[PDB]
């Protein structure tokens, strides 16, 4: 029997399969298969060829992806397709018209479009073109302009700035259609006075001079980008007059100072939510806007206003969190932390004011995936007190105690770990475990929560990893002044806890994070349990979240203290553990985690004979704004700048003298800068710190292009395998 | 027993003793000493104090420097010192009276100069700030200002900008007094079309990084242009301005691109301009006199000496430095001759050809002085080694009548000179730097009477007795039917029996010499002496000091013989019987860390791994004085197709035979980070593992106390693993 190897890992030889669709209607779904698009009715199962992969081979462009009408009549063809950052990015696009079998070819969508999207029913197009916003009633029609104040990296209309995309909307996208296809409303961004990062990207040995990269990006404390709301009418455009747009202004409470947008969620045809959140992630409110007929503008009446404070930490597990608006839009569900700090459901009656708590218990409710009149299906992690865990349930609008769980029994030793995707109006659902066995697709009816069928096994890979010596997970947990905190380990093949083990401490460690799970994975640590014979271990300590406040806020204006000291104080137990070599216990992180890898080094704790840091953060200054200061407060003497300035990794580099350091970072860094490590490492040498380090020529921080995510990998096994004694 | 260790390489436990002197006549120097400047007699060696070193205790300001007017009657007070590049950099200026020994507080030199000089003569001023030159007759009365159009990073009076400084003047300023202290003579660098090098610079507390932004002409790209000024000084009136009179360049050089390469005042009305196109294998020496009645300034074309070469480039880099005896209607200067060799040659202004002075096989490495009976030069000749140098007068009245001034000194220790002359030369210091402890003499002119040792070292002599100092061995060997001389540094009780591992320690850029007669206190002396490895260097095809047929081989061919070379030299190392070819490494700096990659990516099979810092990685990231002048223009009707199969990104994949370390700072404003990104890229893509290590903010020097430190450190770690050392 072969091992699981570096290579395995890197060529990807073991895939897991996938069976991703849409929902297109109360009882449809498309899913492509071999590059076919495919129609299946839910309740039997039967299915049409939609579109055959061979329709396009004369097309003349690779097709990146496709988009297609909500009313099955046209198709987009994506291509060019450009990445800016985590979701930005830009295309070519054509429109293929279904009922005639050919593609429209006036009109045409302009090339470098930065967004586009269809109504929600219908064939409406709204795209974004030089950071200006554009709609074509019809895919020949000529397009209306919508704003005409668009300017690169000055004003946006439609679609985010850099930290809006990344710390808010986790999108590009500045564009909310209403359910009906009347409205599109949009927000606008102005970063005029919003400081540049910059950086040289040096592309192919063919460019002579670098080029010099130029962004806004508010690092913490600095100006941030002002935001505006405005709703505009689809149906009265003129190709005569210019479209007028109705703007939103944010409640009083916000405009006495810096604030952002943070949620837009259409309620009825006539009823729009929006939420706001101070610079200080304190204190949000939900605005209700009711459009006027006769006027002809939005009106939020102040009364209406939800209210939402913290004040052992911040609001939302990273934002406020979304709204699920009933039927007739006059009420809706969201979820919130209860009176013991733990993230429970509410709902909210339009007009009245506090709220009702349909659910409670020392576990947390993860999201609402759906609302009937009957029902409410929501994701806990309530099923066996187990934090780690994933299923999916149900409530009985009717009687609240009335809670039953669809997931928790299907398979209960392969499945602890479900998310959900239902269709329109919750006719069915299909279910996705990711572990702790192999990842599982099957289809359900929500009439009697019957399983229609099974839709993707992995029976396939299952059948290869036979004949391979997999390791095995083990979760468990510590106790730490009386509190349980989780743990896992990836435990090598044939496992004794005789001998003693090397053990790498994998750690992420951020606000609310978890690396304790249930869920499958094909990872580095799997190859270097399997392969290299090595313990590779997380822990989920003071700040980790899906726990209650409690815990997760622990942390509050304090990053770089119980976190990292409780990654340490977990190594101390797991050395404890009869079966670990503690003179060969290494650390490592990405991002965040590297940060907390580098304080943890940085520590002089001497538990610790080595460790990497990936992309690290070194001092929260250098990080943005959004992200920051919603864990840190604001860097200045009034707020918190003292533990800004306590919490840095260069205060710690005396220490590095006790480790084998490993320090690398990608050149392109757009989000974590290369500044951050720059400063790491000029600490270290400033006090004489031997200290090894790899940048990476044009990476960003994922470094995960296909050369440079081999190389990484690579070359970090080489440092562990060293540092191991290991042959 | 103990032996040269790293921290003494880095902490400077054994101190080498100097000797600077600072010629102040034609018999007094200068000379510090407890921070007391002391004036000394040369004739008879009495010396009396001269500046207190308590004098300034109350500036409240660290002094840089000082430097003395020629009349004595002022001192120029250097503080505020900021370094910018190679030889420029930034400073505040205070004047101090000697005769009412008081500091000048009227008109002072502003904050932030560029640039001072005193005339050569009396107690004028010449200063740029703000890119624009101003003179002040007298320390305390107003400045007069002679230019208008400074301009940062575009418009440079009497300044250099970024690729005048490194490549072609070797310093900041662009100015030149004639020796009355009459005329003001500048050069102008108009940038405006020059592309801009852009990097980071992270510093300190500071939140975003600051982005650095110098005009730099990389291979092939739009050159700076230059222009040049001669100014009446004598007629410089409170009311009107200042007329600069132009001296134009020689048409044959207007056609296109070229430089001004040299600026020599003859007498008080002549001036020598030497030109050279932007390919540089031309040259054109211009001869200007004054005109008292017209004002201007006449070159006759008539009277140009003209410069080409067929087999390279002209001069060893750059066309070389003229000498004109005092009257100003003759000079002398280097010239390759007819077998390629660098000689001597007198020169007649109106009469065509030269006549060389010095044959044979070996080359004068400079004209030291000229007296109205000698000409004093230093030479390789003694003994045939081009690693040698030696100090010669000639006879003017019977060129047959040569006498070697240092040989016979002490031919022992001392078999490399340097010299310095006092005005007119009626004494000269010797100053030898090996193969012994260096040894500072005073010397007069008059029949060469030795006058007395002023250094001889004796303090570290004693020092190193107690130590297990490293021996150098110094030969060559025949390849092709030619001697390429090598070094090496050889551990402590050398054993031929015994096998060591050897390190190669590589430069090779055109016209170097990394086998001499010096003596170092170096890394490599650490390396032999406490982990006994030999440190070898080789000097091949392309290296200097050994005529142009050696010194051309290279020429538009950059990144092949001198590597092939490096490469051959090595294998001949195992050759003798004293070399373990197991443990062979290879290292460099710079040209050297270019050579060094080139060398590791060839799939040579000898090298089991090397070091690169701050490598060149292809020809067309370099700047283009340095660069054209070896390769050419980068365009298809030229030598691109060389620039393009010259790289070390395309030998990417020979890498995956050798363990490769590559350093370079992140600051380097001269081989730009650019370089080594592009090294590791192609690494990555190719993947080739590989070591490597940047520093923060540091330049192509590295050279900061704890960088400098860190990356001595480093690279031993990294050697001692190779070489799997204990
Ligand atoms: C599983 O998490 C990871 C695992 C491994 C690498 C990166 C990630 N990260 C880190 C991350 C991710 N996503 C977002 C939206 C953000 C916030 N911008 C962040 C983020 C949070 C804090 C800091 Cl200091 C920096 C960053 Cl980049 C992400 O996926
Ligand atoms: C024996 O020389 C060294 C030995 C050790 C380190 C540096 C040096 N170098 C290299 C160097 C030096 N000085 C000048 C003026 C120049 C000209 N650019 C250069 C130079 C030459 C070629 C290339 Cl590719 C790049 C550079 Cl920087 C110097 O001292
Ligand atoms: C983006 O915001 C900037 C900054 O507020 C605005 O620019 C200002 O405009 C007003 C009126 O013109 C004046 O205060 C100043 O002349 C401008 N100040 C600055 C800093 O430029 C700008 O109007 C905004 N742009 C948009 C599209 O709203
Ligand atoms: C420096 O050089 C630039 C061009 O290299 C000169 O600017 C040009 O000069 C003409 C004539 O004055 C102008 O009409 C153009 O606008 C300029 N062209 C460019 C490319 O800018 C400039 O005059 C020179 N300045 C000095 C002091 O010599
Ligand atoms: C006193 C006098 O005339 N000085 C002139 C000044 O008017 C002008 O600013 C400049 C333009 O080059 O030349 C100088
Ligand atoms: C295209 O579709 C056919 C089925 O009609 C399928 O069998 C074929 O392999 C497909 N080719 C791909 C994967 O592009
Ligand atoms: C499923 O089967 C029925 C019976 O033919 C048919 O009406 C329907 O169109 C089929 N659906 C799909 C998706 O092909
Ligand atoms: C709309 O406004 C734009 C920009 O202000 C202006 O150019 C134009 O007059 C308007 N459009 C039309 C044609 O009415
Ligand atoms: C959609 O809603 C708006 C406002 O409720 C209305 O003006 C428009 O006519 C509606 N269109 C449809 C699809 O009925
Ligand atoms: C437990 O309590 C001790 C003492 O109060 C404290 O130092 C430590 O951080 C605590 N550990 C945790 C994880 O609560
Ligand atoms: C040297 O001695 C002579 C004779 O005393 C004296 O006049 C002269 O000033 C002295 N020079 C120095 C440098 O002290
Ligand atoms: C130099 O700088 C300092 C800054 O305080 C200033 O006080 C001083 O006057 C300056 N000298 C000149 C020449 O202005
Ligand atoms: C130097 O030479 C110039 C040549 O024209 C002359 O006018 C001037 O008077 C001389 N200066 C001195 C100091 O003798
Ligand atoms: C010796 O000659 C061969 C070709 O005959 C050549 O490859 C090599 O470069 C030569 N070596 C030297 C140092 O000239
Ligand atoms: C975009 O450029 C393409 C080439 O990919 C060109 O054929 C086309 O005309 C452009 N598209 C539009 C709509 O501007």
């Amino acid at each position: 029997r072969k091992t699981y190897t570096l290579t395995d890992y890197l060529k990807n030889t073991y895939r897991l399969k996938l069976y991703s669709l849409r929902w297109i209607s109360d009882h449809e779904y498309l899913y492509k298969q071999e590059n076919n698009i495919l129609v299946f009715n839910a309740e039997y199962g039967n299915s049409s060829v939609f579109l055959e992969n061979s329709t396009f081979d004369e097309f003349g462009h690779s097709i990146n992806d496709y988009s297609i009408s909500p009313d099955g009549q046209f198709i987009l063809l994506e291509y060019n397709y450009v990445k800016q950052w985590r979701h930005s990015y830009t295309a070519s696009y054509d429109i293929y018209d279904l009922n005639k079998r050919q593609l429209i070819t006036e009109e045409r969508i302009p090339n470098n479009t930065q967004w586009v999207t269809w109504s929600p029913v219908g064939h409406k197009l709204a795209y974004v073109w030089n950071n200006d916003i554009y709609v074509k009633i019809e895919p020949n029609l000529p397009s209306y302009r919508i704003t005409w104040t668009g300017k690169e990296d000055i004003i946006y209309n439609g679609i985010t700035d850099w930290v809006y995309e990344e710390e808010v909307f986790s999108a590009y996208s500045a564009l909310w259609w209403s359910p009906n296809g009347t409205f599109l409303a949009y927000a606008q961004f102005n970063d005029t006075e919003v400081p540049l990062i910059e950086y040289s990207f040096y592309s192919d040995e063919s460019l002579q001079y670098p080029k010099t990269v130029r962004v806004p990006y508010p690092k913490a404390g600095a100006v941030n980008p002002t935001v505006k709301f405005f709703v505009v009418n689809t149906d009265s455009l003129s190709s005569v007059t210019n479209a007028t747009s109705i703007q939103i202004t944010a409640p009083a409470s916000m405009l006495i100072g810096d604030h952002y947008l943070c949620d837009v969620t259409w309620a009825t045809q006539e009823r729009i939510s929006l939420q706001w959140l101070r610079r200080i992630q304190n204190y949000s409110v939900m605005d209700i806007c009711d459009y006027d007929e006769s006027s002809g503008r939005w009106n939020c009446l102040v009364a209406r206003q939800h209210i939402e404070m913290s004040t052992t930490g911040w609001v939302g597990r990273f934002r406020p969190s979304e709204p699920h608006f009933t039927l007739d839009g006059n009420s809706f569900y969201k979820i919130i932390s209860n009176e013991e700090g733990y993230r429970h459901i509410c709902y909210f009656q339009i007009d009245k004011k506090d709220c009702t708590f349909i659910t409670k218990g020392t576990w947390e409710v993860i999201g609402i995936e759906a609302l009937t009149s009957d029902y409410l299906y929501y994701i806990s992690n309530e099923y066996k007190g187990m934090p780690g865990g994933r299923n999916l349930y149900k409530i009985q609008l009717s009687d609240y105690t009335k809670v039953t769980c669809l997931s928790c029994e299907l398979n209960p030793e392969r499945c602890q770990y479900y998310s959900v995707s239902f269709s329109k109006e919750a006719k069915y659902y299909q279910l996705r475990c990711s572990g702790p066995g192999l990842p599982l697709y099957t289809l359900h009816s929500s009439v009697n929560d019957k399983g229609l069928r099974v839709l993707e096994d992995n029976s396939a890979l299952d059948k290869m990893l036979q004949n391979v010596q997999m390791p095995s997970k083990k979760l468990d947990f510590i106790i730490l002044n009386e509190t349980k905190f989780w743990y896992q380990m990836i435990l090598p093949p044939h496992f004794d806890k005789s001998k003693k083990y090397p053990l790498l401490l994998d750690v992420y460690a951020g606000p609310c994070s978890q690396k304790a799970d249930t869920v499958f994975r094909l990872n580095w640590a799997t190859y270097l349990a399997s392969t290299e014979n090595i313990i590779v271990a997380s822990f989920d300590g003071r700040g980790s979240g899906y726990q209650g406040d409690k815990i997760m806020h622990a942390i509050n204006r304090r990053l770089g203290t119980f976190e990292v000291e409780d990654q340490i104080e977990a190594a101390r137990q797991f050395s404890k553990m009869g079966f670990v070599d503690n003179k060969r216990i290494a650390i490592w992180g990405w991002s965040y985690g590297g940060y907390v890898t580098s304080m943890v080094l940085g520590s002089g704790s001497g538990v610790f004979k080595c460790g990497i840091a990936v992309a690290p953060v070194s001092r929260w200054e250098y990080y943005d704004s959004v992200y920051t200061e919603r864990y840190m407060g604001l860097p200045t003497p009034e707020d918190n700048l003292d533990h800004y300035r306590n919490s840095t990794v260069m205060s710690r580099a005396e220490n590095f003298k006790q480790v084998e350091y490993l320090l690398i970072h990608g050149t392109a860094d757009d989000n974590v800068h290369f500044q951050q490590s720059a400063q790491i490492s000029k600490a270290l040498v400033d006090v004489g710190v031997d200290f090894q380090a790899m940048w990476y020529t044009d990476e960003d921080h994922g470094i995960a292009s296909s050369t440079a995510h081999q190389h990484i990998y690579t070359h970090m096994s080489h440092f562990i395998k060293q540092c191991f004694s290991l042959p």
